[PDB]
């Protein structure tokens, strides 16, 4: 038609120019009547072929057949079976056919008195089972559920797999382009008269010059038709983006008792905007670094030598694996379940932090997260609440509390907004005049 999804569950995604199309979003169309490749992304929400994909617009009823029988299924709001409907009979076989026309015009018995007496019952359980868990894998299948992408990058193909909120998880090469012109030449006598292997032909062709970039793109176009479902907006919303914010918003009552309440209000800005995070991506390294640099240089902001090292030494008391744990409980999003690897190196650097001043190596972790393929949203959520994990155990300084909750206010919002530096410098820093 195309299909929304492929056989093998999954969808298919094509860059040209740029711009993302895929059958997901196709159209047809008008006539057209209908583009191969698919329709582009809806730029509104509420257009028919958005609405299309929404959670309430899926399919609960799911139609299913087994051994020729005939099941309609009913799935909860998770897609789970909660229900099932016998719509149809397998065909007789027999005999049957004979049997049946002298229980039905001979003896009377209704169609459904027939099948019990033929044994079509011997296995009904078993065909309900097997019946369910089709519909359940339906239900995977459909396009705001899909975590599979094939990905064609000027004729290039990528495997990009994704979890639930958008994470890269691996992007794997499965077909190169054809060759062009003279190359098939080359290619013909790198094989026959050289014997390289298909490999080192694309190799010698210069087919990997642009590999890197390529699959970035392949990332991000993923990436982008998974985030254009709300579906999975939703999902990454309360499980990342209002998680983070209640965590930079405990923060604001802890350091705000020690600190005041503009600093109080500053949280609020800082948890605000983390909750209307939506699609924007966090900040560069370089950008970020300029704006924590602001509120480094400000000399009414130093903390003494025996304030830093001690708060080092709580990051180095931190058991890594048990703040993780901690962490799990926030939501799902919060075991990837890496997750030791990332609170073991925000504990590492911080130590670094507090004992050399140079916040550098902490910020540059946190990009190379994102240059991973892990959500800006998750980026973000996941340093908030390391980083509030630790202001909330604190225990027991207790002015350096309002050195932690000034740091963490400026490297949070060195991520998200160049004004939270100004409003450091503005309003709660207080220094001479
Ligand atoms: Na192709």
């Amino acid at each position: 038609v195309p299909p929304y999804v492929d056989d093998n569950g999954q969808v298919r995604i094509t860059i040209t120019n740029g711009l993302v199309k895929t059958p997901v979003y196709g159209v047809p169309g008008a006539g057209g009547n209908s583009d191969v490749q698919g329709g582009y992304i809806p730029e509104n929400p509420n257009d028919e072929v958005a609405r299309k994909w929404d959670k309430n617009n899926l399919p609960r009823e799911i139609d299913v057949s087994i051994d020729g029988f005939k099941y309609r299924v009913t799935l909860n709001d998770n897609g789970r079976a909660i229900g099932i409907l016998r719509t149809g009979v397998r065909p007789y076989v027999g005999s049957e056919k004979a049997k049946a026309g002298i229980m039905e015009k001979i003896n009377h018995k209704t169609p459904e008195e027939i099948y019990e007496a033929l044994g079509f019952n011997k296995d009904e359980s078993q065909r309900q089972e097997k019946a369910k868990q089709q519909a359940e894998d339906a239900w995977d299948r459909l396009p705001p559920n899909v975590r599979k992408f094939d990905v064609d990058v000027e004729q290039f193909h990528y495997l990009v797999v994704l979890d639930d909120y958008g994470n890269v998880l691996s992007v794997t090469r499965t077909g190169v382009r054809p060759y062009v012109g003279s190359e098939k030449a080359k290619a013909g006598i790198m094989d026959k008269v050289d014997h390289k292997t298909p490999e080192e032909i694309y190799e010698a062709l210069g087919f990997n010059n642009e590999e890197p970039q390529r699959q970035n793109q392949a990332k991000k176009a993923a990436y982008d038709v998974f985030y254009s479902f709300s579906m999975n907006r939703d999902r990454i919303q309360s499980d990342v983006l209002n998680k983070a914010a209640e965590v930079i918003s405990d923060i604001g009552n802890k350091v705000g008792d020690y600190l005041g309440d503009a600093y109080k209000s500053l949280a609020r800005e800082i948890a605000d905007d983390v909750k209307n995070f939506q699609g924007k991506t966090i900040r560069s390294y370089d950008d970020a670094m300029a704006s924590l640099n602001k509120v480094l240089s400000n000399p009414g902001f130093k903390f003494n030598r025996a304030d830093s090292d001690a708060l080092a030494n709580v990051w180095r008391s931190i058991d890594a694996q048990d703040m993780a744990n901690k962490l799990g409980n926030i939501s799902k999003a919060f075991k990837f379940a890496d997750v030791v690897m990332k609170v073991e190196k925000v504990r590492e650097k911080s130590i670094e932090g507090y004992e050399t001043g140079n916040w550098g190596p902490l910020m540059l972790e946190v990009e190379s997260w994102v240059l991973s393929g892990i959500a800006s949203a998750v980026a973000l959520g996941v340093f908030s609440a390391t980083l509030g994990a630790y202001a909330l155990s604190l225990g027991a300084p207790a002015i350096a509390v309002g050195i932690v909750g000034i740091l963490l206010a400026a490297v949070v919002g060195a991520l998200l907004d160049d004004k939270f530096a100004d409003a450091l410098n503005k309003e709660i820093i207080k220094p001479a005049h």
